[PDB]
């Protein structure tokens, strides 16, 4: 069992994607997770993009867990340096048919009064009380309080290439972040047992958020665009 | 407390390096692990380059194991496409004061006569009876029969950026290979317990080899140059 897809760009009314909240595909082929009006990103925005079909990460009959690899490119432009940009974007895996969670530092994937499990890779741009210096890459399991974190320097408005790989045999989730214009490379990895946190079928996708109104800073915002996205998974059992 | 070193280029007769066999430093600052005469690489070549001082990867007193990160750039030029270039290069960790092993597919780090333990990251270009398709990245522990491998496409004569990271807490060894001119990214990781395979003090370095005479093919060769190399280790205690 091998499932996979690839998007060299995105088209409006992409029957393969499920857009939620502020998520929208622009006319020039990019997936804009958060609201951007007249070339300017706004605060109080949250949006998600899920692959329409569910993927099987493990099978209870054989006990086998799937291995997978996903690559995507994104760009974050931070027009307003002061006071502070927010909030960042994440690639995540969650149960199917879920609704956008709380915005702000929760990226729209965490919902307090109805928490659902999830594994996520974050690119955090705002420092919340539970965060180390930003920006940083973090591996999140059921919480936005990363199990592992690594700092990185953003290429404002530049393109970022990300590779996320998960090997079921070792349970290692490793992510690579590369900014081709700067030649910088960041790597982070951790052990995660999908079988232990997620159900057999899940949805994979992205989620982002800009500054929350509670911060009372309209400049607390930035863009969260996805330029391309390929995904492949293999379930031997 | 712990070590750190960085070479942005190499100087003829580096007091800091221990060159063995065919390893030499060219007039223009590159470390040529295997023999290259008049711009042409030759077969039957083997060479290593070790950091002169030993590094402590773990302490028996505290039981603490070190974490480390190493980045380097290399270039492999394959002038003769047919019948098959050989053999590749590796970054390795071994006990101090060891001698060059057997060439060919053993890269000069394996010695059947008096085997010594070692952890290595290989960039295999020739397919031996124990190898999967080439080229590939492989993680080797005490043998050249990789515990884990991933295929990659070489940028002939191009520059390759490598990042090798080891986290003692998770025992995860993850390596990243990037070819900036092609924008390609390859990642591989595995669990390795240094404390269980290596002594408290070790040498770190590179080793490469070209076609062995037993193959009866003089074309079985290529260059194995190291352009730069930075290393860092952090042993708490
Ligand atoms: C919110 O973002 C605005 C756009 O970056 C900031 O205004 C810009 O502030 C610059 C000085 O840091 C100034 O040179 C720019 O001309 C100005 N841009 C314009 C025309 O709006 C804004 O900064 C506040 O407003 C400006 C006008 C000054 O009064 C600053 O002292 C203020 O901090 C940002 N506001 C905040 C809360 O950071
Ligand atoms: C492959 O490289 C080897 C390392 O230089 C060559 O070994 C020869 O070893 C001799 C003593 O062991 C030494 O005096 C020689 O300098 C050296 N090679 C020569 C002759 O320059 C090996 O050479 C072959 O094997 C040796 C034992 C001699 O019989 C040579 O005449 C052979 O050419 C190299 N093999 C080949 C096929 O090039
Ligand atoms: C070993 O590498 C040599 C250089 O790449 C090969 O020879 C070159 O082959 C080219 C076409 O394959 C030909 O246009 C070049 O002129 C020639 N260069 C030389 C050495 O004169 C060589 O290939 C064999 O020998 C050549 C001359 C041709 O006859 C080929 O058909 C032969 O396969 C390579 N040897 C092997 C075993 O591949
Ligand atoms: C004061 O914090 C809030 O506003 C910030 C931007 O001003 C950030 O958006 C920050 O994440 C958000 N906090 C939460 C919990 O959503
Ligand atoms: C036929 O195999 C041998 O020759 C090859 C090059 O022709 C390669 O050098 C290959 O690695 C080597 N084998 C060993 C075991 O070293
Ligand atoms: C934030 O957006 C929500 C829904 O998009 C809206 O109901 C709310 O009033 C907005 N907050 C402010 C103060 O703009
Ligand atoms: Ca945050
Ligand atoms: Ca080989
Ligand atoms: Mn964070
Ligand atoms: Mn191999």
């Amino acid at each position: 069992k091998t499932i996979s897809f690839n998007f060299n760009q995105f088209h409006q009314n992409e029957e393969q994607l499920k857009l939620q909240r502020d998520a929208r595909i622009s006319s020039n082929s990019v997936l804009e997770l958060t609201k951007v009006v007249n070339g300017v990103p706004t605060w109080n925005s949250t949006g998600r993009a899920l692959y329409a079909k569910p993927v099987q990460v493990w099978d209870s009959t054989t006990g086998n867990v799937a291995s997978f690899e996903t690559r995507f490119s994104f760009s974050i432009r931070q027009p307003f340096p002061r006071p502070h940009p927010a909030d960042g974007l994440v690639f995540f895996i969650a149960p199917p048919n879920t609704q956008t969670g709380e915005g702000g530092g929760y990226f729209g994937i965490y919902n307090p009064l109805s928490p659902y499990p999830f594994v996520a890779v974050e690119f955090d741009t705002f420092r919340n009380t539970w965060d180390p210096q930003i920006p940083h890459i973090g591996i999140d399991v059921n919480s936005v309080i990363s199990t592992k974190t690594v700092p990185f320097t953003l290429d404002n408005g530049g393109i970022a290439n990300v590779v996320i790989k998960y090997d079921a045999s070792t349970k290692i989730l490793h992510v690579v972040l590369v900014f081709p214009s700067l030649g910088t490379i960041y790597t982070i990895a951790d052990i995660v047992d999908l079988k232990q946190v997620l159900p057999e079928s899940v949805n994979v996708g992205f989620s982002a958020a800009t500054g929350d109104p509670s911060g009372k800073q309209r400049n607390a915002t930035e863009t969260h665009d996805i330029l391309s996205w390929s995904f492949s998974a293999s379930l031997p059992g």
